[PDB]
């Protein structure tokens, strides 16, 4: 009964199927000989980072962390590390701003950004964003791990409502 | 580059989905008419989640936490709510007994487990597994979520390795 809601934004599982393989591939080809660490920032980025790890033939580590001030903190070691930041959405960015300084902090050997989707109509700090997935007009989203009030994480799909 | 390991356990990707759906579907059958709350015991049970909450049509609210005491705690209010646990693997027991405990102490309406794979040669304590993948032989697995030292739980399938 997964039924779409009427907002601007629609992007089917199998457009967001294809485009996850196509980022996988690209990191794997950019990290070959290498091992990374993906960190991905839960709740709404836990659907994504299943799919694209599955994507990345290469070893490697992963960790999660909850942000808003952290809710959860990182477990494993990053200094020296080649880190993968694995974001839902970036909307004004502050969130992926606060989270990239608070890791560098630690002195990673690099770091780079994996997002689902990016609405920089609205960003208000610039950020990186090394593998997106899709750039979209300013709307509220949901599906695919994202919430709409909790709600909705489940759909298959990207979706949206009306501003209205 | 993704290779299976040598040991007695083997689940294909495919065989794997075709479970995963299914149980997606006896879910939504059991639960149909209510708004279950399912939490993801981290970090092995993460793409288990992914794909499973992906199979059940109903309204669902999720939460995440990690045991080992617990590392991270439970952020929504379980009180009153249907609880679905869902882990990625049983062993002895001991884990998800000291989880359902904590769970039933702040009275929920109810609560099922879903486990991807279980070792019942290994049971050591009685617990309930209402929604289970595979039964399978003693043996350490890997993949699908799974880690073997942190590594491979970007395996699309579960493998093994030999005691030995
Ligand atoms: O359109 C949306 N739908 C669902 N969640 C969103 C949306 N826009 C922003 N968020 C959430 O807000 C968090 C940080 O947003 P930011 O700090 O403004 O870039 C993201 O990681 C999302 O969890
Ligand atoms: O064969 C295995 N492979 C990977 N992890 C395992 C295996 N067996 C047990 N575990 C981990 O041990 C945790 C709890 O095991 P239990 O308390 O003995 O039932 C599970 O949730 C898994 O994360």
């Amino acid at each position: 009964m997964f039924t779409p809601g009427n907002g601007p934004v629609q992007i089917s599982a199998e457009a967001i199927k294809k485009r996850v393989e196509e980022l996988g591939g690209e990191i794997a080809r950019d990290y070959q000989g290498k091992t990374p660490h993906l960190i991905c920032v839960l709740n709404g980025a836990f659907i994504f980072m299943a799919d694209l790890v599955r994507a990345i033939p290469l070893p490697l580590t992963m960790d999660f962390i909850a942000i808003s001030e952290l809710l959860k903190d990182l477990r494993l070691p990053i200094h020296g590390r080649d880190v993968i930041v694995v974001e839902d959405i970036v909307d004004t960015g502050l969130t992926l701003s606060y989270l990239l300084d608070y890791l560098e902090a630690r002195k990673p050997a690099s770091v780079r950004v994996a997002a689902l989707l990016s609405k920089p109509s609205r960003r208000q700090v610039e950020v990186p964003i090394h593998y997106l997935g899709f750039e979209i007009e300013d709307a509220y989203v949901y599906g695919y791990g994202l919430d709409r009030a909790q709600f909705d994480r489940n759909l298959p799909f990207i979706t949206s409502i009306r501003p209205e």
